[PDB]
DNA sequence: TCGTGACATTGTCACG
DNA sequence: ACGTGACAATGTCACG
DNA sequence: TCGTGACATTGTCACG
DNA sequence: ACGTGACAATGTCACG
């Protein structure tokens, strides 16, 4: 459990979220006739700034239908919420190329580590590693000095 | 470079307009609210024609919103022709902020694409293996010789 | 305790040591007096052929300072006696030049290990391990190959 | 090449009749037992005198055991004055069947003395060491290297 | 006591 | 007739 | 339920 | 005026 949960504000997430979802036309309640249906839409509107009306509300009105999507909406906005305060914490997303997103994914899967995690090891075992070649001479150089000569 | 399909592409205008609507915007460029709300009223009637949506566009729009609506509609264009083949599409990948750093510098250096350098980080170290496969053979067969 | 001792050759064995130190001036009778002396001692040849007499004799007449004496060359007899049936456990005496039994003493410090053993330690590791002259050469052969053109 | 201080030489030489005599054996060269005793009586009488020895020797000594008293007297001479100096005198030393054969096959066979022999079985291990203390060093330079 | 290894003493032989 | 190496047989002693 | 990582969709910007 | 890379913000889903 990492995240606190005060109602006040996830109350106020989902009130936008039900709202928002509304407007992009979705049955938010579980009301079969079009007439109740906006008599409880109408309601809800007017639950802006009230956070325990809204909790009420779901109980009584919202579309069953719309419960696991908007627990897992809500679980979204929890951890982002948080993650915000400091930048290490924050995601950035990054859309590259098929071919290259591919070749990056197999990585992933032969090494079994995390994308984001991938993309580090790319960065340190090239940028950081980088004497392979004189390593393969000074190597023999010495190995003939002890092995011939001295 | 892409096809403009007026036609399915008035719809999109359409919508958006609507959805701005919907959320609270300036659909129009006027000030009272009466002939402001006859335009948006005129506009939802406009569904399935396309070719009114361009009228009521040009003579109500508001003209802050004509600016993003343009490159929205540009930008759906080239999404929307792009899904047409897979390989043409871009899918998007998330990054630990300190992990995205590391490699939006290392690219702005190279003046290169995000995608161009992790390209680039692929083979510069399968390129290494190409010793650690190499020295670790060799020390290999070194102690072998004892 | 490795060897058998059965009375009547162990017996016999005591009374030809008796015998033997009487012939060479040993006071083999605990007697004062050489009268009872050369009375004990004339017993015991008559006991050449009788082991439950000589133990006796032993117990009655001989002199105490020579009990620990006999006992000592009684278990060289008896470890001899046995290690005789085969050769393998028969021992041999080589009396060898000081200068050269020194040398060969100090490995035997210098190994903790037996004289007999010290000698077959040379025998080994000079006689049956003799190619390291060619082994310095070779080796470095085949590391020349691998560690350089190949 | 050792001096024969008679004196002392015929002491020896009394004590090997006595001590032979004592153990059964023939000092006279007769037959009977009265002549042979008589002989050794007076044998006994020669004790402090020396060259009162030799005079029974010549005249009554068996002569079987003449031959071995002049090897065992001689013997006593090497011994004696080899006594004398602690790295002139030999020591004994016992090995197990098996190992004084391997040692003696291999002198027989080089013809050296065994004492001989042992001294080289000394040197030639110690000089393979040189080896051992060796290639064993070069191996260990050759993995740190590594 | 016991077994054992390291020596020691004495006497022969054989060989050079 | 010798010095000598190699034994064989025997006895002690100090260990463990 | 929960946190999480992998994606996806939409809308802007800025730049060439 | 466009195509485009880079985001930001949001929503889902399948894991464990
Ligand atoms: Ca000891
Ligand atoms: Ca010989
Ligand atoms: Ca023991
Ligand atoms: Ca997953
Ligand atoms: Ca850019
Ligand atoms: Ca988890």
């Amino acid at each position: 459990m990492k995240y606190q949960q005060l109602e006040n504000l996830e109350s106020g997430w989902k009130w936008a979220y039900l709202v928002k979802k509304h407007r992009e036309g979705e049955a938010i309640t579980r009301h079969i006739e079009n007439s109740a249906a906006q008599d409880a839409v109408e309601q809800l509107m007017k639950l802006e700034n009230e956070p325990v009306k809204v909790q009420e509300w779901i109980d009584a009105h919202m579309n069953v239908n719309l419960a696991t999507r908007m627990k897992q909406t809500i679980r979204a906005r929890r951890k982002r919420h948080f993650n915000a305060e400091h930048q290490h914490t924050r995601k950035k997303s990054i859309d590259l190329e098929f071919l290259v997103w591919q070749r990056l994914a197999v990585l992933a899967r032969r090494r079994g580590n995390t994308l984001s995690d991938t993309v580090v090891q790319l960065i340190e075992d090239a940028e950081r590693k980088e004497k392979y070649a004189s390593q393969m001479s000074s190597l023999k150089q010495d190995l003939k000095d002890i092995l011939d000569k001295e």
